[PDB]
């Protein structure tokens, strides 16, 4: 096994070198009132990693609408990062606008547990979702051989921010949940007195005293979440390889 | 501040008590030639967890068809697991067919790093995808306040089985990748000789010696994967709360 | 092979989550000048445990009259505790009025030595009798297979309270001791001069200088304690399973 | 705190010196197919301890009916044990037929955790109920100031032995339980398949799939157990101090 | 082997429970300007031990007249001590007026090295002679099978007090030394100059510069010591077993 | 602050250099079926030590009659021992026939715990009484300022040999015990069955079941032990200083 | 400070990943009878490193002619190495024919002491000259800001090989030493007999018994070495930036 | 198996005994605004070491022009150093003007990592180039059997001082680099913003945004550096051996 930071912990304090300059994490993003998604890839000039950078870049505006910044990470150095970006700009027609951390001695990698048994030398496809307080909200470890579904990363941040802003929990497969649809869950009672007050209140649709929900998300909130999933499910209109 | 098992490692040898009896992991599933998805939830008779069990139960046939079994985990005991499943079948009309681990002392939870800072006593929403050799392939850690997207778990398992059988890596957002669509990536050359040989075979479409791909997945495999994402993107025709 | 708290020790300082909320032990009871009985059971929705909650519930007023509060404990979570009590009130027609601690990681169980070799993950049927100063006075460890005698727990608390106020030791089987009946024992002399002086005073009935007693308990005190034992001896007029 | 052996563990292998000679525990009883109750008292020529020794002696034949032997324990030496026994025979008219362990260095006391904070030098009123396989079944810790209810010790050994022979769990306050009276509880199902097979059997009375029971105890078993409690509840005919 | 306090060290600071109450050693005696003889015996109601208690009691005035208190010690408890003294008073006609320490966990015994290989559980027949400054002057260890010669304990104390007050060393077998009779020895010179001065000054009988003596002990001092040995040598006119 | 060998332990294996040659303790005496008395003195050419060597020398014959050998010990060298013995024969007229260990680095002294607080460099007046099996039977520690009573060392070996051969314990002050005179004590019963059998057998004089004795020592054994004490008590006929 | 391997030691046993594949050092070269120069550079697509790779590639045949292989090293990955080589081939017209180690976790850099205080993450410009036995012969540490003089690296391996072949030491600045020109030094005598015999044999030119030399190097070996230094001294007629 | 101080670190503080007296390193040279080259040699009166001292002595002027002092090091004592220098002056006609450290117990050698496997006892041919701030700028380790090229030591210090004053990196083989001749390299951009600003400024000749250079070294700086290399490549005019 290996060590990791945990959901509910402050992202560990660290200075990192990127292709945009030196930055402190998580302070650089807190100070801007921004969430960030830190994600890792094994090495520059690798194909699955290249497809993921293009996916993130296509979705950069959707992340900006949510007040979310993107930052990559591999063990390759800054000049390799910049050459790889230039190659993607020239050959695929896509500009990567977000920084990439250079982590040559694996210092960041070992701190975030991004070195798995699949490779002693190269990080797996780690994803840290960090809110504007610098708190880790969600962690995903995908392997070398499988690209990420970047639309699920938008769904996660949109639903987490909706949860925070309405004091609600978010049901499976939201906003297309099979029980309550675009409904959001009221945090259950934690005492018998709260359980009673809730059974007697009639304020919410309920299946039991522990399962109440309402529909407090705006139609804009619901449809933007659904658009991410519709894009994931859509056959692309024109493949970028064709005009390359 | 927590330890996890790692991608590429054997799922740790353990005996667990489920509401179906005592089993050895990963042996029980390895012996049947099955993959398994082990996932955790904080406690029984909690609403997000209930929406997730209903989502998994709706997808159970989709998992079975792939040669994949499901096993749950919370810190609650077997009698609570059985009462909760009875509750779901009676009040929602859905039978949960797969076992749930009872982990009251958190033995399993500490082994798998499922106790994060969000709760000292209750597991987060962890997901271990384990192949038929008993090897961990992917790990996801969703928080208390956010339900999983279960269709992404199906897409991960399908893309992994495809990549394993076709000897390919899977691009971002497969089968709807913006660069190569349903194409799968040839693992890149590891030497200058292999790179020269690959580029002077023209056996594959390529953007560079390190980015080659073909389209070896069948119509059926591709459409199966697209079915998962289309179900994720679509609002269900009727909601299960109406039927209660 | 396990540690325990000891008679004469302060009940250890701890914050516990109950189905009534968060409390500090023993402070929450010391602050009210109340004794408490903390008792454990293996799991919610187990039958012997259900019989014991119903027995405690029937005796709640008897405990209340001595200024003794009740608090249960199992490794199950709050929501399982509230659902279990709801099942008891619905199916047996008895409301459980006292809190149950939820101890999902066995933190409290390990602190009080409630995990024995009968089960690695579930608490035996422990009983801690703690006075208004927060001091452990008596400890009982019943196994999984055997319900407690709750009337003996009343008789212990009543006899302890009498012993403390009257400055007496309590004979075997009080208030029906075969030697001295409802007599209480004068703490024996600790010196030769004290022994000679106790014998020369002839203030008490004696069998020897180390064995003096008197009858200072009131008729109401003795009758209260004899009531507990008569209820334990007599078959209930009507069984609750009947009107179910 | 302090250390103790636990319910479900084999009584610790040990040679003890008693006023009947040296015996190995638990082998000396195992080898005769006998249960034993080992109990402790702080010191010889103490008044509460004397009342308890007389209680146990009066109930000697009730213990032998159950195939249970008695063995005592204090930090006093053999010659003190024999002088104390002679004093009880001479002044109270009661022969103590069962051995007492001499534990001068507290070697046995420390092994069984009989030294609590009430006294660094004298054992509290410990009770270890040990079955004919040498397994600890129940442990009670009464303090210096409070004599035991010896009839509850008979009720425990009778109920444990009945549970063992009829493969049943014993409800609270048996044989006077307020829900099922003299009924004994069928150990609950541990799987969903068994829970369903049980509720389709209609083989037993049931409040739910986890709360089944029947009435397999002999009327002799029931009335003997009730008789221990009726004796506990009975004002004695003639106090033994009268005739001294 | 095993650890001890040594001649010339302060008797270890300790609080001991006696049948006369709690006292602090050596303070209780130092604060009175009294020597004490602490002596041990294996167990109360043993026959050599009884003969030794009677021998000390007969010599109690001789000890008191020298400004020496007696205190005993066994692993037996206070009540046992007092019952044993009652037995000696009633059956031998001798009152034991001095205190006995109760040492049930062997705490004092381990401190004073009174547990030898002859018994793991009961002290041998240790004797600690302690002066009015709390300083250990002499230590004797007699075994279980052999009663002490109490007159030699009187001789040791009288000779040590004479040596201290007259600034002399005491010859072998004093006051019946075969070379110098009742003579006492001048501590020898420690320098060549002191040797020359002494071997010139002619103030003392000498066998050499290192062997000088005088006779500074009063006739009553000498006769007091002779009387201890004369009592040792003479068969008592009447044996206490006869007049019982 | 010192470690000692214990009664009941084998005398520690060691090779010592004496003024008679190198010997192995205890084996040199065990080989011959001899007891030995090892005694120490602070240094050669000290006056108390000289009186003690002369007292041992005069009693050599009494030691040889009991099959006891004598062996001395100081931190002085073999040359000093020979010069010292030659001085005693010339100036006092007494041959020292027994060997003295030379212990220059205090190797033997530290092993036997003979370095006490009185002197960090010179041995106190230790006595080890060792039987023909090489077992330590009694230990005495006299200080620098006080010579031994050698007749008590004879009485100890005599009483011990008599106790061993007759299977008896020896009362206080034997053969002049004030309760039973020259009587020897039968080891007390260790069980109730032995107590009752012994008492009703009438075989011995008794004061109680734990205090039995007879008179199995020959008149010669008794009068020899008494002569030691008579000699200890007698004013010597003529002093050796006068004819010196 | 930091740790290094040393001249005269075996190059540490290690498997390394290069852009030509996986090789074992030093075995891969030892098994071919080849020397190797392992050199490091901080990162790919850095300008000093690029000039050094071009210098090495220009001298590749000079190295091959001596039986010396070249192997580079940086913490950049294999794909980055190959893209950097392509760049050099495309923009400078120079093919890099030798392998580059990929050392992303700095496993090799730490083993060889290539991380200095100038950078925590990137190796300085290290040079290990390793002979055909696998033995380290010479180590150079150039910093980030200063490219190496590759002709001195040729002079070192040429001179070491001559010295090994001819059993000679090589004077400062060989083959242009100011004292002995192209002379090689005879290893000095290690004894006075050798010193006398060396001087008397008149076999060598000599300044003293410890300073003898001859001229055993072929004209071709000398001119090869002089050609390395003349190349180092002469400005190229055409600069490669002008043919880009 | 050796430790070294590193490039970028301050030369370690040490007091060293030389043949010019005690000096403190590096403060002695830092004080004067002087760089120093500290070099080592195995032992005095060894032939390769002699050729090296002569090569340094004859280049002393070139070192003085650069504000560089020289200091030697061997394990030989100060008297040997002075005798050795006298021998070089007398027999070769060359005065050694710089000090030599005496390092008899290898204190300095061990601190600078100058003891390698080639000799446990004698130092290899180490070179520490230390700047006027007392920082280590370059480290060379030549072996016993190979003399240094002292002109490369001048070239290093000349190139380092030039890089420092013009803020430039020095290409391979400067001033005869095969790509840019006497061109000096601008440190590469560390961000994409800097890369773009530099490429659209057109201020520098470039091969790419990471490879910019200009020619800001004076004709004198370039020709002085090139003279070092011309000297190294020139067959000496007359060998000093003939004059000796």
């Amino acid at each position: 096994p290996g060590s990791i930071p945990l959901i509910g912990e402050r992202f560990p304090e660290m200075e990192v070198t990127t292709d945009h300059g030196v930055i402190k994490l998580p302070d650089h993003y807190v100070s801007q009132g921004k969430w960030f998604v830190l994600f890792s890839h094994p090495a520059d000039f690798t194909p699955v990693s290249t497809t993921e950078f293009v996916s993130f870049a296509r979705r950069y505006e959707d992340f900006q609408r949510l007040g979310v910044d993107l930052i990559g990470l591999s063990v390759d150095s800054v000049c390799s990062h910049i050459k790889w970006k230039e190659w993607i700009e020239r050959h695929i027609g896509v500009r990567i606008p977000f920084p990439i951390i250079a982590d040559p001695q694996g210092t960041v990698a070992r701190r975030l547990g991004l070195l798995h048994a699949e490779s002693a030398t190269h990080t797996v496809r780690g994803v840290f979702i960090v809110d504007a307080r610098g708190v880790i909200r969600t962690m995903l470890y995908y392997p070398m051989e499988l690209g990420r579904l970047v639309d699920e990363i938008l769904r996660i941040v949109k639903a987490l921010k909706l949860g925070d802003s309405l004091k609600r929990a978010v049901p499976a497969d939201w906003p297309n949940n099979e029980i309550i649809g675009e409904g959001l869950i009221v945090p259950p009672p934690t005492t018998e007195d709260q359980a009673r007050a809730r059974m007697e209140s009639g304020q919410y649709r309920s299946l039991d005293w522990w399962f109440s929900w309402d529909t407090p998300a705006s139609r804009d909130d619901v449809e933007e979440a659904r658009r991410y999933l519709r894009r994931a499910a859509e056959k692309p209109a024109k493949l970028l390889y064709e005009e390359a």
